[PDB]
Parts: C-alpha cells; sequence; structure tokens
C-alpha cells in the first residue's frame, strides 16, 4: 500500500526563485497543461485524469526550485492526480515524506502535510505571507535538511512554515488563477523593493474548497435530461465566484469530480488514455 513511481515522475517542473514573474505564470501554466487530461476539459480549463481506483498512487511528478540557475534544487515529490504535496528531496540525498509510510524508503518529517497539520486550521491561510524571499527561505529551510540533524520545536516549526509556503505558491498556485495571478504580483525585479503579501478570505475560500468549484463546474457540462435547459452554475459568495465564467477564470486546473451525468472514474481515464494520456 506504499506509493509507486515516487522517483519516475511523469514530468518534472523547475524554477528559479530569482526569475520574473513571468517565468513564475510560464512555469506554473506549464506544470497544469503537463497534468491535464487531454481529453476533458471545462470552459477551457484543463481537468486532472480521475484518480486510478484499486492501486496505490503511482503516478507523480517533481517540481525543482533553484536558488540559482546552476544550483542543485530542491525537489517536491506532488501527486499528477490531485497534487497533493507528499515528499521533498534535501540536499544530501534524502527524501522526506509527509505521511508516515507512503513513501519507500523516505524520512518522515514529522509532521503532516495538511494545513490542520501545518497551521492548526484551515482558517490560517489569510496569516501566510507570500513573496520572493519566502519561497527562498523555504527552499533553503527544507533543502538544507539532513537525516542526521537533531530536531528541536523551533526547527520543525520553520520545516512547517516552509512547507507551506510551498503549498500555497507551487500546489494551490497551480490549482488556482486567483492564488496564481496574487502571487506573480508579488514578483518583482531586483530594481524594486523587496515585496509580501497575503491571500484574501475569497482565495482562502477557494483553497479549502477546491473540490467543491471544481465540481460546481462539471456540472454546467453535463448535457440536460430530455425537457431540461442546461445546468446553470450554482454560486459559491464565500469564494467570491458567482458565474461559470468567473469560475473559468478562477480555476488553473479542475480536481476530477464524478457528477451526476458526467463522466464516471473509469469512462474519464478511459479517454484520457486513448488521447495518450500517462
Amino acid at each position: 500500500k506504499m506509493a509507486k513511481n515516487v522517483d519516475k515522475p511523469l514530468f518534472t517542473a523547475t524554477f528559479n526563485v530569482q526569475a520574473s514573474s513571468a517565468d513564475y505564470a510560464t512555469f506554473i501554466a506549464g506544470i497544469r497543461n503537463k497534468l491535464r487530461n487531454p481529453a476533458h476539459f471545462s470552459h477551457n480549463r484543463p481537468v486532472l485524469p480521475p484518480v486510478e481506483p484499486n492501486v496505490p498512487p503511482s503516478r507523480w511528478f517533481h517540481v525543482v526550485l533553484k536558488a540559482s540557475p546552476t544550483s542543485a534544487g530542491l525537489t517536491l515529490a506532488i501527486r499528477a492526480d490531485n497534487i497533493y504535496l507528499e515528499g521533498f528531496k534535501s540536499s544530501d540525498g534524502t527524501w522526506w515524506e509527509l505521511t508516515p509510510g507512503l513513501i519507500p524508503g523516505a524520512t518522515y518529517v514529522g509532521f503532516g502535510g495538511t494545513y490542520r497539520d501545518l497551521l492548526g486550521d484551515t482558517d490560517k491561510l489569510t496569516n501566510v505571507a507570500l513573496g520572493r524571499q519566502q519561497l527562498a527561505d523555504a527552499v533553503t529551510a527544507l533543502h538544507g535538511r539532513t537525516k542526521a540533524d537533531k530536531p528541536s520545536g523551533p526547527k520543525q516549526q520553520q520545516a512547517r512554515e516552509a512547507v507551506t509556503t510551498l503549498l500555497l505558491m507551487v500546489n494551490e498556485a497551480t490549482r488556482f488563477q486567483t492564488v496564481s495571478g496574487f502571487v506573480a504580483g508579488l514578483l518583482h525585479p531586483k530594481a524594486v523593493a523587496a515585496a509580501s503579501g497575503k491571500i484574501g478570505n475569497e482565495m482562502k475560500a477557494q483553497v479549502n474548497g477546491w473540490q467543491d468549484l471544481s465540481a460546481a463546474l462539471l456540472k454546467t457540462d453535463v448535457k440536460p435530461p430530455p425537457g431540461k435547459s442546461p445546468a446553470k452554475f450554482a454560486p459559491i459568495e464565500k469564494m467570491g465566484v458567482r458565474t461559470a465564467v468567473q469560475a473559468a477564470n478562477t480555476l488553473g486546473i479542475l480536481l476530477f469530480v464524478e457528477v451526476p451525468g458526467g463522466l464516471t472514474v473509469a469512462k474519464a481515464l478511459e479517454l484520457f488514455h486513448a488521447s495518450g494520456g500517462k
């Protein structure tokens, strides 16, 4: 029941933490593009393929975050079905995991990868500073981890904060155009003052309801039964998303959700494979 292919990524996306806002946007867009089910879009936004049933997580990608174009970078191990971060590789080659016993040969980092684990409450996302130095510092803290370090409260807290930073600036940014645009807006050239900022309640609610928002948009694609007008988008006011157009502009990539009258897990995977998906 351990994960498979963790170190056999389907692709590797790389970002230099000193690179331009434009390059950051390109990096995030590339991840969405490589994750997509070519056979399944909703309102011209990519949908992930379904999670493969009755096997452990076997589809992974890597993100490499580098201090400079020449530097060895921090490697993130992320699921290619739901974009969950489960592991990261430090400079000494150690694989660290966020779920005990999930990744073969990995060392458990001592805390889990949910926001409740990292922050105490999912309501605390609005407290997390985002910005270029936060990214750099997160990379430094995790990349510099060694197997033989003795842990302390402070190192563990630094590690939780670094993971939280990467989750927002990589994983949530991949999921949400709102988040990726906000992060991109905080990245500036060297001649501009160092910058940082925090997300508002709308983006917090989006991050906390990715499946909900994905499902709500997917429902609008379902062809209506005989006699019916097409399904209308149901506003999620807390996310500030009231229309399907707003939902499309918000979603970076959709989590696959089985909705009534929509594609099943098996059928969407069939189409994924038929279209060349791995």
